[PDB]
């Protein structure tokens, strides 16, 4: 429809998902809002524009057509007034700070401490399957309650959800392209009801200190619980992002630490400065890079676009963190940035919820790595390949070191 625009219509997925960086730096400067003819929505690619329609009054949450298809109703995501406000107060409880900081070191450390002992001492070791993506989701999957649940299983969970809620390629009629492409997130939400839904019949009955048990009973009247149905859409939630993204934060920044040897170096020496470099990594590899969304409540005018209301757009902060109105070069990983606000954890009143917890994950796990294995380098016989647009990360990451 916009004709300057044409060349949007032979964008692909499968580039989105392999590289998206390049038609983004185009969209920032050809059209800071534009329409996606292949994710069927406008998309908003720069940090004024993401952070305009995340924070705007005449906006309000909506899930993505995939996410919608993948997650159901009431997502946390996806929702608005009481119902949003419920969900909030919901999981709220335990990733408050000062309720994180009685137990974060001693959740995380000893469990970063389990999976290095089982390769520090080879020499050669995958980072992503080995640590990062288990010691996320064994940390999370104690805190929700799920300790019985091993890691491969959640690791393979986020993985399923992850490209149904990001399957996203429509046709030529706004259809979905890839139809049998929800179809592996189907077959994980039915494998999660059959290890939950008992463990729900439990903690209906029995209540203790797990996060899920929390979500049933607070804030109920006496003998009541939050019905299952009306919390497990934010369970799936849990089961992808927030059991994905803390892995792919902390590899992300690896790989960008590796890209800069001399700031390896500075930040094994001292690790005061893990928090500075994830923070850069976030902004630089943003993981959740386009997965959430806003729509227009009413007729408004959003970088010169004047879109009805009802109109759904995508919130692609990976781009927003690579906007050269803010950063100088920020393709390049540079632990010495100056630290400027990002868009990584989002904004506005459907902004990450679990910010502090997610980032004491992340710096426990680089200190304990760092610690365990000081002369860490990256395999550079194998090169790092990211993937993904709407979640990203590096598929691996194998490094080496002298035993
Ligand atoms: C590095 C790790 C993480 C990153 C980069 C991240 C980033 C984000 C982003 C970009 C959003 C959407 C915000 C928006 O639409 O404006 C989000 C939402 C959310 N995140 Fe995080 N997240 C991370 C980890 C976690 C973890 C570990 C948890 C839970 C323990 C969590 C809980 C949530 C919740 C509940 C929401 C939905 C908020 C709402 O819609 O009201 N996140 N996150
Ligand atoms: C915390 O988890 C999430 C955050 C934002 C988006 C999604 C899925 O679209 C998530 O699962």
């Amino acid at each position: 429809e916009r004709p300057d625009l044409a060349w949007l219509d032979e964008v692909t997925m499968t580039q989105l998902e392999r590289n998206p960086y390049e038609v983004y730096e185009r969209l920032r400067a050809e059209a800071p809002l534009a329409f996606v003819p292949v994710l069927g929505s406008y998309v908003a690619s720069t940090a004024e524009v993401c952070r305009e329609v995340a924070t705007s009054p005449d906006f309000e949450a909506v899930i993505t057509p995939a996410g919608g298809r993948t997650f159901g109703h009431p997502a946390i995501i996806g929702v608005n007034g009481d119902i949003h406000a419920d969900l909030r107060s919901m999981v709220e409880p335990a990733l408050q700070p000062a309720e994180v900081d009685r137990w974060i070191d001693d959740l995380v450390r000893p469990i970063a401490r389990r999976y290095l002992e089982r390769f520090e001492n080879d020499g050669h070791a995958e980072l992503v399957a080995q640590y990062c993506e288990p010691v996320s989701v064994r940390s999370l999957g104690d805190l929700l309650g799920l300790q019985e649940v091993d890691s491969d299983k959640l690791r393979e969970w986020f993985a399923k959800l992850n490209r149904s809620a990001t399957n996203a390629a429509v046709d030529e009629n706004g259809e979905f392209a890839n139809p049998e492409g929800f179809a592996e997130g189907d077959q994980a939400k039915a494998e999660i009801r059959a290890v939950v839904d008992p463990l729900i019949d439990k903690w209906i009955e029995h209540p203790d200190d797990s996060a899920i048990s929390h979500w049933l009973h607070d804030g109920m009247p006496p003998g009541q619980t939050r019905d299952r149905e009306y919390i497990y859409p934010t369970i799936y939630v849990y089961l992808l992002g927030a059991m994905q993204e803390p892995g792919h934060g902390m590899a992300s920044t690896l790989v960008g630490l590796f890209s800069r040897p001399e700031q390896l170096e500075e930040v094994v020496d001292d690790p005061t400065l893990i928090p500075r470099a994830i923070a850069e990594g976030l902004r630089w590899t943003s993981p959740i890079w386009s997965a959430t969304a806003r729509i227009s409540t009413k007729p408004v005018t959003i970088a010169g676009v004047d879109l009805p209301a009802g109109t759904p757009v995508m919130l692609s902060y990976g781009s927003a963190n690579h906007d050269t109105g803010k950063y100088e070069a920020p393709s390049q990983y540079d632990l010495h940035r100056p630290p400027l606000p990002h868009l990584a954890f989002g904004a506005g009143n459907h902004a990450c919820a679990g910010i502090y917890f997610a980032n004491h994950v992340m710096r426990i796990a680089l200190e304990e790595l760092f610690e365990a294995i000081p002369n860490l380098e990256r395999d550079t016989r194998e090169g790092v390949e990211f993937w993904g647009w709407g979640f990203r990360g590096p598929t691996s990451l194998h490094v080496t070191w002298e035993v």
